[PDB]
């Protein structure tokens, strides 16, 4: 048997359940990774409470790095350069938060041989979703000024060396002054607090680009931070909404969206854009490249043993994580 | 004096008011017009309505056509005809508007032409080439595609190589839009997951890269159902009545799509912006690119009618009132 984390009702963090489970067997198009390093993600919390809602009982989370244990029967080892032994990470399996789970042989990269299991785990997932952001949603140029909501968390601190990187001025919120620092070390150019009033907050950002705002906003804290990410954007300027760690954002008159300068409002999900093994692969690389060029450095923010997902949880739901958290099985 | 339409409450057409006014005196970089044709737009009824609020009382409408009767002191001169979709109250003999917002209409334009194609077509050109730029090979959904704004961009995406999808209320607009260049024309969606699965029918599975969405509420779900991948949804109207606040979670299960209400204003945002987007427009008018007819004419004083037959659905493409 193996160990895993089970939600058998959905809730609070102490829902998650450390169990025996018998060990998964890959499907069709699968692979069986015996994982090293297991990612944390918000989206896990979505699942947990029942937000998101999924078939009970579940083992929980879709990010896993760690060796191909085995590849599923049939035509799949056909299919994939991937094979038994390897080292991979996936932002797509299923039951990640176990000694061993699966994940489909098309949305799992090999990891270099340069990258640790445990940097991968809070790479991947995370990664892919700063690249679509920079890349795709709205695809960021030299020149332009863009605001990250949660500048020292997982995605922020990628989102903000990332852009940096690619020539964009980048200003952040956090909650503190040790995540300030973080954000700052990151490129963030000026690092600001979070919004109290909207006009208040936009005024500020409005300050730093002289009037004029910023080209996108990347929120993915949602509720608290909405409005005034809308009042802070630059004239059909992008907000993309891609999280909502505060809490859902209630529904926009489109009309708003008019009054902010015809700008457009997004709200993408990760599974848009990986589509197909070649989109997810085109990612994988560019990000993997990034890594190693140091155009981006993803640090191992947090560390907790696999059976204390539940503290995991807590802590990163009481904004009290820096950067990305992986679990060790 | 002249004689003008003015609205001192807003409300239904009922309050549009017959009123005398002393002739205007344009202002620092204003011209002022003598009407030949007075455009009509959908937007004249959400002033009048209050859903877009203004200072009471006021003149109604911003698009004319006309002569230049007077300069205001700051290569348009006395004497020549121009065309403005950014004038103040152009339900009226005369009006002003500003310089930089005003082209010179083409020789061989008709003032009615002018009055019919120049609000909405810088709204079709924005919409097709700076909202969601269509590419050769695209396929659109345009709701309305036998009003004004609608024969336009189904005329100019088909030019540009774009498969249009229309949507309309009767079978003799139905011919228009096809003759438009709409490839297939469909009834208003009753079940928005059914209409959505009509679209995509008709795009291999896909759904469309852009929705033009000119209608608001009776269309939005729908509009927003038949949307390809990270397709672009321009809600640029509400002739149906205004769309209900959207849950921003509908759209990443829509396909991680967007969703923008443009304005002509952040479409016109300088002299150089405005000129370039009315010289394309008239470039396409001038090589039969597009063809913007005269849809109905009423009198400036039966205003009420045309708002009327506006609201109604009855009109059919471009209207104008006529001094
Ligand atoms: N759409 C997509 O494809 C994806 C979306 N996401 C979303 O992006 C966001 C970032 O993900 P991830 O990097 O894993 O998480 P983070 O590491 O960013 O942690 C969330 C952070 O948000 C900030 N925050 C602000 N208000 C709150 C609150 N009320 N409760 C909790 N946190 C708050 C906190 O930092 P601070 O101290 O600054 O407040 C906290 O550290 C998440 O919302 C996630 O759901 C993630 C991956 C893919
Ligand atoms: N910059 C911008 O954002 C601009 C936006 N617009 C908007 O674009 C839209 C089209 O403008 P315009 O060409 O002047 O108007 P139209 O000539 O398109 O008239 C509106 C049409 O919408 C259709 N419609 C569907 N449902 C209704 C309803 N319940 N009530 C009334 N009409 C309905 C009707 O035709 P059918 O028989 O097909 O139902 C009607 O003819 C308007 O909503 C306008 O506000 C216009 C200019 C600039």
């Amino acid at each position: 048997s193996m160990h895993a984390i089970e939600v058998t009702e959905t809730g609070g963090p102490g829902v998650l359940r450390h169990v025996d489970q018998p060990q998964p067997q890959p499907g069709h198009g699968e692979l069986l990774i015996k994982a090293e390093a297991i990612g944390v993600n918000f989206i896990d919390t979505y699942f947990r409470s029942g937000q998101y809602p999924r078939e009970l009982p579940f083992v929980i989370g879709s990010e896993v790095c760690g060796t191909v244990e085995a590849v599923g029967p049939g035509v799949t080892a056909a299919d994939t350069a991937i094979s038994v032994g390897d080292r991979v990470v996936s932002a797509s399996a299923n039951g990640a938060y176990a000694e061993f789970c699966t994940a489909p042989a098309s949305l799992t990269a090999k990891v270099p041989d340069d990258v640790t299991s445990e940097v991968a785990a809070s790479a991947l997932l995370k990664g892919l979703t700063a690249h679509y952001l920079l890349k795709s949603v709205y695809p960021v140029k030299r020149g332009d000024t863009v605001l990250v909501h949660a500048g020292a968390g997982g995605v922020g601190l990628i989102l903000t060396q990332w852009a940096t990187h690619l020539g964009v001025r980048v200003i952040t919120t956090v909650s503190t002054a040790e995540k300030a620092k973080l954000s700052k070390d990151a490129g963030a150019d000026v690092v600001l607090d979070y919004p109290e009033d909207a006009w208040q907050f936009a005024g500020r950002v409005r300050e730093l680009t002289g009037g004029t705002g910023v080209q996108a906003v990347y929120d993915g804290v949602g509720a608290t931070t909405f409005d005034a990410s809308l009042a802070s954007l630059a004239v059909r300027g992008t907000l993309a909404l891609f999280g909502a760690a505060s809490g859902p954002v209630p529904p926009v008159d489109p009309q708003r969206l008019n009054a902010a300068g015809s700008v457009y409002l997004t709200r993408p999900s990760l599974f848009h854009f990986t589509r197909t093994g070649e989109e997810f692969s085109w990612r994988a690389a560019e990000l993997f490249d990034a890594i190693n060029s140091e155009a981006i450095t993803v640090a191992v923010g947090g560390r907790y043993p696999l059976a204390d997902a539940l503290r995991a949880h807590q802590d990163l739901e009481a904004r009290k994580t820096v950067g990305s958290v992986v679990l060790l099985p």
